[PDB]
């Protein structure tokens, strides 16, 4: 019953040139390690080395060209790197960049790795840049490659090739990436969470909308839960979990289970502007646990808040070690229910279970 843990420091290096206080900080991985230090968990973990992605594995979801572009920039100056950053929406690029987002990569293929050889039961990554906005040929909000499909892809073809792997993605923002990486899927089922306000939230997609519900083979194995007009928090995504994501989830029946783990949506983020607490997050974790025989890996997406990642995502992995979950602190925003209904329209057809 072993939770493990990666975390390198090299992931510290991809950084902001221009504006060193851009909220992508470096800090936001030793911040969360330091808080596993603090809390004394990281001892009750066992700690699974980083290594770096290999251009082999980034091709199970990337284009070769994209592949090379970012590739790159490791020897570009920064006249090269400012401008090719530029012509990304919301990138910023040094020359550290691709080396992270190589480890932040492996790292989530080390992980998968030992939770599906049972050397863990579960684990959590604690890794940068992010990956879930990063498409099949770009980079994107602030991703290079998509690490949480990349580690779908991995632990599929070190198992059988239609393993059965679930993405929860409560990042407050859409992942755009991975919807779009398995839209026509029906071996990695979506689930995603995120602020939509009718589009005005950022990736600034109608795709984020519930109506989207896969394509082709993968239709019912796309699930956006979008919210609008309301500051949401733990009632509302306890309520999004009873209903939604754990019946479709159980249904499902993942072998394994990957959370594309933003803690934006957490009280005191500069950008999300949602409210969920650290014992939230602890509540939705233990519930994902409940699925895959337990085999759960959970990767660090977004999240600005340094004390709220840091106090968030130990919450998660204190779960994860088996601790129980702590108390939670409220009607449903009006809009919420509207949310949680719509889907349930959308996605009934394909889940009997709704
Ligand atoms: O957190 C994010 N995505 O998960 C994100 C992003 F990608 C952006 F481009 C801008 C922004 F403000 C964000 F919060
Ligand atoms: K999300
Ligand atoms: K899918
Ligand atoms: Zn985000």
């Amino acid at each position: 019953p072993i939770t493990g843990l990666v975390y390198d420091q090299r992931m510290m290096l991809h950084h902001n040139m221009w504006d060193s206080h851009h909220p992508e900080l470096p800090q936001r991985i030793s911040r969360i390690f330091s808080r596993h230090e603090e809390l004394r968990l990281l001892s009750r973990c066992h700690r699974i080395p980083a290594r770096l992605a290999t251009e082999e594995e980034l091709a199970l979801c990337h284009s070769s060209k994209h592949i090379s572009i970012i590739k790159s920039s490791e020897h570009m100056k920064p006249r090269d790197l400012n401008r090719l950053g530029d012509e990304y929406n919301s990138i910023f690029i040094s020359n550290e960049s691709y080396t992270c987002a190589l480890l932040a990569a492996g790292s989530c293929f080390n992980s998968a790795q030992a939770i599906l050889t049972g050397q863990v039961r579960n684990a959590v990554a604690i890794v940068r840049p992010p990956g879930h906005h990063a498409e099949k040929d770009t980079a994107c909000g602030f991703c290079f490659f998509n690490t949480a499909a990349l580690t779908a892809r991995y632990a599929q073809s070190i198992t059988r090739e239609s393993l059965r792997v679930l993405i929860v993605d409560w990042d407050v923002h859409h992942g755009n990436g991975t919807q779009h990486i398995f839209e026509e899927d029906d071996s990695v089922l979506y689930i995603s969470l995120h602020r939509y306000e009718d589009g005005a939230f950022f990736p600034n997609s109608e795709d984020a909308n519930y109506d989207k519900v896969g394509l082709g083979k993968g239709r019912g194995y796309n699930v956006n839960i979008p919210w609008n007009g309301g500051k949401m928090g733990d009632p509302e995504y306890m309520a999004a979990f009873h209903h939604l994501v754990m019946p479709i989830a159980r249904e499902f029946a993942p072998e394994l289970v990957l959370v594309s783990a933003g803690f934006d949506a957490a009280r005191g983020d500069p950008l999300g502007g949602f409210q969920v607490t650290p014992e939230g997050y602890a509540h939705l974790t233990h519930q994902l646990m409940s699925l895959a025989a337990g085999r759960v890996l959970i990767i660090l997406e977004g999240g600005y808040n340094l004390t709220s990642i840091s106090e968030s995502m130990s919450m998660c992995t204190s779960m994860l070690l088996g601790d129980s979950p702590p108390s939670l602190d409220t009607p449903l925003k009006t809009s919420a229910t509207v949310s949680i209904n719509n889907v349930l329209r959308a996605h009934a057809p394909f889940w009997s279970s709704l």
